[PDB]
């Protein structure tokens, strides 16, 4: 028995889990590591001999794309009852973890009670607190672009533009990664920036002091970012692949996601870091959107068009 | 109700206790103190003690509690779970292990040039022109355990020699391991002896940091074992045994590896890929009797030499 996984998630995240699954089950697992976008391309040129069994994606959007193309199998209630939220409308993939957009800040240099209630108001807050040149962002980062796509869905292009241009007027510093940006907050180069919650979790665990601000309920700045996995219609190993999806939603694998990776789990029965907002409170702060249908290409166009990207 | 006297920190313990209560209904009360203060408290309290479990930061403290007749023997069911470190007395269970290691700036120091033995660190440091650019943590529990391991392996005279040679490197003392690793990041120091999980945490945050293991059996690879024991006085044996069973469960063991960064002691726990596998890590540690570590001798030595 064998299993082939196309993974848009990183090898450092996936490998330890695949190894334990192999050790436990006797099933040989082969993984192809790529980006979600590149996997979507590969899936549309697949042979019939040894096709992939599973698509494990970094984003709901990529799985929604695979689903829209009719490449994914329906999943059953036995599996889909496990995650507490974010089960797709299509019901053709299972959400595995969630990552929350947040506002990171240095708590010694920035006062928690003064931070704005909406991401849209960040430029005004910065402007009025004297922080021109002291705001970071990550324009080339996947989740940042997802967040902008969220803003387009919720607010339309003009409020999003005014936001993008008002941010640009702040002379913000762009970082090639989130750890780079959080290191710059530590350094004193910038005081705050929009990021994913788990980067803050990782910095705190290393002993660094970072604040984690959430915007008002439903704000675009709180976008929930879901990872997930789907069974390919041409899987020749249906039982083994379903077994692997079940494994990803198991208490121990979910503790690995919370623990080794820092992401939010989607099952109960798992222990969170102290000072980390509990899972269901975190979910309540995110806007209600179809994560399978975020206007990502419009966001990218709008970012490329405005010279932020 | 279940009452735990914990030598482990609240940051580490709280999430596990919260989950155990939610799943069992058992109300858990934890007293947070140091291993040393818990040992004193348990004796002072005698048969009056409300303590069901002693969850220790160090195997040495469980050794003392056992030698002093405080602990109940445990069942084979529990003691067959850990892969290593189960006491002969069978009166407590190991839960995690941490390894002493040498952290270093991998841009300034070449992995292949590092010394095979902790005893040779002063020679290496002086050869590489690192006077005033070595860090250490003289007030930290695991550093003191490491010095105690050196007395056990090499004797007091060789350990005294090392301590004085270390002092002549004009090392920078840090009150915490994160502060030392931040100094390595800053370029203030180039290397320092630490616990493996501190390096794991820094790496997970995106920082590059080298992690050196010494030759098999070296004092610089000391295994630092945590564990828990059931107190003879306990009137809540069922809940206490349920809790120990939980600590050795795969999900709890994944918490230790993931949330905390420590090595697990049960099979089937997924570690970060760049971390030396469990059994390989254990193989490099000196094979000392955990309950015999001469910590008092080490503290006296550190005080005489003016390190403390
Ligand atoms: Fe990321
Ligand atoms: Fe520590």
């Amino acid at each position: 028995p064998t299993l082939t996984i196309y993974s848009g998630r990183g090898q450092s995240l996936v490998e330890p889990l695949v190894k334990q699954f192999e050790a436990e089950t006797g099933i040989r697992v082969q993984v192809r590591y790529s980006t979600d976008a590149q996997i979507l391309a590969a899936l549309q040129e697949e042979g019939s001999r040894s096709p992939a069994d599973l698509f494990w994606a970094n984003t709901a959007g990529a799985l929604g794309q695979a689903s829209a193309k009719g490449l994914l199998r329906p999943l059953g209630e036995t599996l889909l009852e496990k995650p507490i939220a974010f089960v797709p409308a299509s019901r053709t993939w299972v959400p595995v973890t969630v990552r929350l957009r947040v506002l990171a800040y240095n708590p010694d240099r920035i006062k928690a009670e003064e931070l704005p209630e909406s991401l849209l108001d960040l430029p005004r807050f910065a402007r009025e607190k004297g922080l021109v040149g002291r705001v970071g962002w990550t324009p080339t980062y996947s989740s940042f672009q997802d967040m902008v796509a969220g803003m387009i869905a919720l607010y339309g292009e003009e409020k999003t533009r005014e936001w993008l241009l008002a941010m640009k007027a702040l002379a913000p510093k762009a970082y090639p990664s989130n750890p780079a940006m959080l290191d710059a907050i530590r350094a004193g180069e910038v005081d705050l920036g929009s990021t994913n919650h788990y980067y803050v979790v990782r910095f705190r665990r290393a002993g660094y002091r970072l604040g984690m601000h959430h915007f008002r309920d439903g704000d675009a700045g709180n976008l929930a970012l879901v990872t997930g996995a789907g069974l390919l219609k041409t899987s020749k190993n249906l039982a083994a692949a379903t077994r692997f999806l079940t494994y990803l939603l198991s208490p121990q694998a979910q503790q690995y996601f919370v623990g080794n990776i820092g992401e939010y789990p989607l099952v109960k029965g798992v222990a969170l870091d102290p000072n980390l907002l509990p899972l269901e409170e975190a979910l309540a702060k995110s806007p209600k959107l179809d994560l399978e249908k975020l206007p990502l290409d419009r966001a990218l166009r709008l970012l490329r068009e405005t010279g932020v990207l």
